[PDB]
């Protein structure tokens, strides 16, 4: 049971206004065939063009909302809507393009998917909110048989040449004309009551409805990502490496020993109230202060009211020392915080657009994260870029050029000249600083905090 059966029943009342007659019973078998498509009794990797759920939500990269409105059915022009924004117009004789026969409309369907999806999947999932013109439109630009690897490289191929009669994969489909072997999912098979419009505005503001097939793909998309990953959230699912996630993690790691530690030496805070994710570690093992935990896992639908986090009765005193927000995203931080916050605006092959203003962002697990809100930091400042080292100043052991910099508190760098090893840490730190704000990543920190008070810690 990993694969959608093709004998699995599909409900027809959907496609039902755009395909008067259809029958009520139907499976996934009888669909495709209406489709236009044949699948010959074929156990070569693609035995159904639907997947289920599960096998969507470990795709999530590939999703590509994708909606059919006739303009005007084999005699009108039919409005092709992609959640990328893209609207095309194929006749059969927020971008608006206009009528253009299928042979050429077909071309830029490849390439529109192929500059998306490059960096981001081995695989296309169309979702779907069915009415039918969508279905009976893919046989124009789509093409199926068994799985196959691309001509110039070992991926899967996503893509097809009539011209040349070869198989591409998303890297190498310049000038390819066919989508082959896509996958699909109607959302409107999960049991939902109303429209499409009715359920998306139920969850979201930020998507409007311009009536446009393009307005109703970007709905479908942010539907189905609002009932797999802001209703129901599954945090054991992996996804592939496709990016910079581990440089990514560790520079994480790295910058929350950093600033915790000096925010720690520059204000001698009797306590830490570390909150968030209930698995947390000490992030300065070696640390005086007094260490309290406190469970929340990440919010993905809004931010945690910090009044229900820190009130109805812990060392209950969060006012003393200082609070530690490690991603745990809350509407308002309060005066005595060192907070990482996620901006979700951020472009990256990692954030996908999300649901009313959040992010689905996915790094070996996928978090979808509420709307970045610069109101939440209004007690605090941002964090500035410093580097900090009380380690001995020995080299151990990359050519060099002397490091000067203000911002390098150092022994060596207050005795006036920067000694190599900490030229070079504070030059790896520095680019481990630039990968997580590059990725997205935001520092803010008590309006006291000074790193002229980290001076005085070297006597
Ligand atoms: C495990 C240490 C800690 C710094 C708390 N991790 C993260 O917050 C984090 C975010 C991303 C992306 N990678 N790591
Ligand atoms: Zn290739
Ligand atoms: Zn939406
Ligand atoms: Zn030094």
């Amino acid at each position: 049971p990993t694969h959608l059966s093709v004998d699995t029943k599909f409900k027809t009342e959907g496609l039902c206004v755009d395909i008067p007659g259809i029958p009520k019973d139907m499976t996934y078998r009888r669909l495709i065939s209406m489709m236009g498509f044949k699948m010959n009794y074929q156990v070569n990797g693609y035995p159904n063009m639907f997947i289920t759920r599960e096998e969507a939500i470990r795709h999530v990269r590939a999703w590509i909302g994708f909606d059919v409105e006739g303009c005007h059915g084999t005699n009108l022009p039919l409005q092709l809507g992609f959640s990328t924004g893209v609207n095309l117009v194929a006749v059969p004789t927020p971008l608006m393009y206009k009528g253009l026969p299928w042979n050429v409309v077909r071309i830029k369907i490849v390439q529109m998917l192929s500059d998306t999806l490059k960096n981001l999947s081995d695989r296309v999932v169309f979702v779907l909110w069915a009415h039918g013109f969508e279905l009976t439109s893919m046989k124009y630009f789509v093409k199926i048989g068994p799985e196959r690897t691309c001509c110039l490289c070992d991926r899967r191929a996503t893509c097809f040449s009539t011209a040349s009669d070869t198989y591409a994969c998303w890297h190498h489909s310049i000038g390819f004309d066919y989508v082959y072997n896509p996958f699909m999912i109607d959302v409107q098979q999960w049991g939902f009551t109303g429209n499409l419009q009715s359920n998306h505005d139920l969850y979201c503001q930020v998507h409007g409805n311009a009536h446009v097939a393009s307005c109703d793909a970007i709905m479908t998309r942010c539907l189905a990502v609002h009932e797999c990953f802001v209703k129901r959230v599954d945090w054991t699912i992996e996804y592939p490496i496709i990016g910079d996630e581990l440089k990514i993690n560790a520079a994480c790691r790295k910058v929350q020993h950093m600033v915790v530690k000096a925010a720690l030496l520059a204000d001698k805070f009797p306590v830490l109230h570390d909150i968030g994710n209930p698995k947390a570690i000490k992030c300065v093992p070696q640390a005086d202060v007094e260490w309290k935990f406190y469970d929340a896992q990440p919010c993905s639908d809004k931010a945690y009211k910090i009044e229900e986090l820190f009130y109805s009765y812990h060392s209950d005193k969060f006012t003393d020392g200082v609070c530690l927000f490690w991603n745990c995203n809350v509407d308002r931080y309060p005066a005595n915080s060192i907070v990482c916050r996620f901006d979700t605006r951020v472009l990256s092959n990692l954030n996908l657009p999300g649901c009313d203003g959040g992010s689905l962002y996915v790094n070996k697990h996928a978090f979808h994260t509420p709307a970045f809100d610069k109101s939440a930091f209004v007690n605090l400042k941002q964090l500035p870029f410093f580097y900090y080292s009380d380690s001995p100043c020995e080299s151990h052991g990359i050519d060099y050029v002397p490091l000067k910099s203000a911002t390098c508190i150092t022994r060596c760098n207050l005795g006036g000249a920067v000694c190599r090893h900490h030229a070079n840490e504070y030059r790896l730190y520095l680019d481990a600083y630039n990968m997580m704000i590059s990725a997205g990543f935001s520092l803010w920190v008590y309006k006291q905090f000074d790193t002229y008070n980290l001076w005085n810690t070297f006597t």
